């Protein structure tokens, strides 16, 4: 069954892989080392954008304001923001830039009107998440060295603070949305679990790549009229290289969708 063809997937990787399935039409679950910790890399910018909404939803943030900076701010890889060190970017546009191009700077700098790592795990621990954890920022939080928990969630953990966050009570209706949105907008991801998932499903996901072999993938799924289903999925200390990285993403998310007819 589907743990078996995870397991030979998981060895063609040369690494180890965790997957969680949370279907929300019926609260059915699925784990293949869903309970053991993996570097989030970005994904972790998925909750970094929700902390930022929950602020706002208490007036002690504003999605419009203007945050500015310089090359001095830059982190390797900001596609988004190396673009706007003249002029700066609201809080929201940092958000999309974040979600959506995985920029290192955006994540930084969300981080800092947060509070920084401590303050984004504190919210994470309010809403009943007690696995995941951030500790370092960008980019040292990527390093992914085996047998640190720094920086890491589990599968099963990140599934179930997915759903609390888009379809809970902890964000408000407009926050949830504009979550979602910045998901399903998401261009870092066409080789992962996108690859492998059907043409008529619409995607939210959010993607984490980092040392170590680390490639990581996580979606909320909507087929066609139907309550969503999340899926995460995490591959790090893989052998293989970047673009077979990305294949094994994109094989969990098919063989998931090929698997999940079954009780």
């Amino acid at each position: 069954a589907l743990s078996e063809q995870l397991a030979e997937l998981e060895k063609r990787s040369g690494g180890r892989l965790g997957v969680a399935v949370l279907d929300t039409a019926t609260g059915r679950r699925f784990g293949y080392r869903g309970d053991e910790r993996f570097p989030m890399c970005s994904t972790f910018k998925a909750l970094l954008a929700a902390a930022v909404l929950a602020r706002v939803d208490q007036g002690k943030e504003n999605l419009d304001r203007r945050i500015t900076y310089g090359k001095e701010d830059l982190v390797d890889y900001s596609p988004v923001t190396e673009k706007h060190v003249g002029d700066g970017m609201t809080v929201a546009e940092l958000c999309e830039a974040a979600i959506t191009y995985s920029d290192n700077t955006a994540a930084n700098l969300l981080l800092e009107a947060l509070g920084g790592p401590a303050a984004l795990t504190a919210f994470l621990r309010s809403i009943g998440d007690n696995v995941t954890r951030l500790d370092r920022w960008e980019p040292e939080l990527n390093t992914a060295a085996p047998g640190d928990p720094r920086d890491t969630t589990t599968p099963a953990a990140m599934a179930a603070t997915l759903r609390t966050l888009l379809l809970g009570d902890v964000l408000s209706p407009a926050s949830r949305q504009q979550l979602v949105d910045w998901l399903i907008a998401n261009k870092t991801g066409d080789k992962r679990l996108r690859a492998g998932l059907p043409a008529d499903d619409r995607v939210g996901d959010k993607t984490g790549t980092g040392e170590h072999g680390t490639t990581n993938d996580i979606a909320v799924i909507w087929p066609p009229n139907r309550a969503p289903i999340l899926v995460a999925v995490y591959l790090t200390e893989s052998q293989v290289d970047a673009d077979a990285r990305d294949a094994v993403i994109a094989e969990v998310a098919r063989l998931v969708v090929a698997a999940w007819h079954h009780h």
